[PDB]
């Protein structure tokens, strides 16, 4: 990836190869998405899951979310990803996580951006104050949050009402990186995405972790690119055959569009160079990403 890196940024040729993986990317329907009744559940006229991937509510009313399925086979790891919530679909959102059964929530927007409500606020910012979300019958609570200067990581307390079984959920919510931008560095978003790593989240016995951005694909795409290039180098220990173009492919076969510039697409062979130290046996990258992210 190392010696392709530099051919391309050697010949200026980052928006070509973005470009060539968006004519080889699949395309399959998405019927569902575009009922007129699921109108209002799409954030993003142009931004719809495939029928084939896409996660359905259990719940007979309607059972259409824009969220899909992203089953990585090879490395072994599935992600969630779907749109920043809108304001009447936070609770089919919790809905999701909870018939899921996932561990982790990765949020890489913030609410505001560039002027404009990228996202509904669907959890608590303080604990006396819980949500109720009576469409789905669920209620969450700030149990407690941890905020670093680009980062926060949240513990929910998710109640299903009609059991009164509970959950926690953790929410690492990166503050700092922009809508069609690239994270400050790959010291930092390595940093943020072993904070993700060591919590569990990722673990197979949780459901799918759940990551959004915005549309649930630019800087989605990117976060779930490196973890799978970084978890399929681990399982063999052999940095050398990870084709990450040929990763993103497939990934963009359980949602479209994977990935929104060439800039994210150089920076995930960025983030995956550098990761790729730690996954070879150098253990002491991880704390010099920690220094460099200035996480306090
Ligand atoms: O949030 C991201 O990282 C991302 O993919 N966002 C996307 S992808 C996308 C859009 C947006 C957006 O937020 O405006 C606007 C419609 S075209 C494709």
């Amino acid at each position: 990836m190392e010696k392709e890196f530099e051919q391309i940024d050697k010949s200026g040729s980052w928006a070509a190869i973005y470009q060539d993986i968006r004519h080889e990317a699949s395309d399959f329907p998405c019927r569902v998405a575009k009922l007129p009744k699921n109108k209002n559940r799409n954030r993003y006229v142009n931004v719809s899951p495939f029928d084939h991937s896409r996660i359905k509510l259990h719940q007979e009313d309607n059972d259409y979310i824009n969220a899909s399925l992203i089953k990585m086979e090879e490395a072994q790891r599935s992600y969630i990803l779907t749109q920043g919530p809108l304001p009447n679909t936070c609770g089919h959102f919790w809905e999701m996580v909870w018939e899921q059964k996932s561990r982790g929530v990765v949020m890489l927007n913030r609410v505001m951006e560039k002027g404009s409500l990228k996202c509904a606020q669907y959890w608590p910012q303080k604990e006396e104050k819980e949500m109720i979300f009576e469409d789905t019958n669920l209620k969450l609570t700030l149990i407690s949050e941890d905020i670093k200067t680009y980062y926060t990581v949240r513990q929910l307390e998710l109640e299903n009402l009609t059991t009164q079984e509970t959950r926690e959920i953790l929410h690492f919510h990166y503050t700092t990186w922009p809508d069609f931008g690239v994270p400050e560095s790959p010291a930092s978003f390595l940093n943020f995405l072993f904070k993700v790593r060591e919590s569990g989240s990722l673990s197979p016995e949780h459901g799918p972790v759940v990551v959004h951005c915005s549309a649930g694909i630019g800087r989605s795409g990117t976060f779930c690119l490196a973890d799978t290039c970084l978890l399929l180098m681990d399982k063999r220990k052999d940095p050398s055959s990870v084709d990450i173009k040929k990763v993103l492919l497939d990934m963009r076969k359980f949602r479209c569009q994977l990935i929104q510039t060439a800039d994210q697409l150089r920076f995930s062979y960025l983030a995956v160079i550098e990761g790729a130290k730690f996954i070879m046996g150098d253990s002491s990258v991880q704390d010099q990403w920690k220094e460099l992210s200035h996480e306090d």
